[PDB]
């Protein structure tokens, strides 16, 4: 049942693009909340040298989405992003955050 590794909260970008830079393996990521717009979440994933960011997109249903595609929540967004690319330049699948 256990808590979410990729949930942290309220982290400055900075915070986010210094532990993910430390991370070894491209797909390494989490959620964070925006300090600028309330209530808005945006996805940071390590690739190569680089953190990428994603705003996490919301329509007037409520659904989170980052493309086209629309989720009911962001656990389901997070998943489908496990086997399908998050981004539309390279192949980058989201995988868990080592706590090491």
């Amino acid at each position: 049942m256990k808590p979410h590794p990729w949930f942290f909260g309220k982290i400055p970008r900075a915070k986010a693009e210094e532990m993910l830079s430390k991370q070894r393996h491209d797909g390494a990521f989490l959620i964070r909340e925006s300090e600028s717009a309330p209530g808005d979440f945006s996805l940071s994933v390590k690739f190569g040298n680089d953190v990428q960011h994603f705003k996490v997109l919301r329509d007037g249903a409520g659904k989170y989405f980052l493309w086209v595609v629309k989720f009911n929540s962001l656990n389901e967004l997070v998943d489908y992003h496990r086997s399908t690319s998050v981004s539309r330049n390279q192949q980058i699948f989201l995988r868990d955050i080592e706590q090491v």
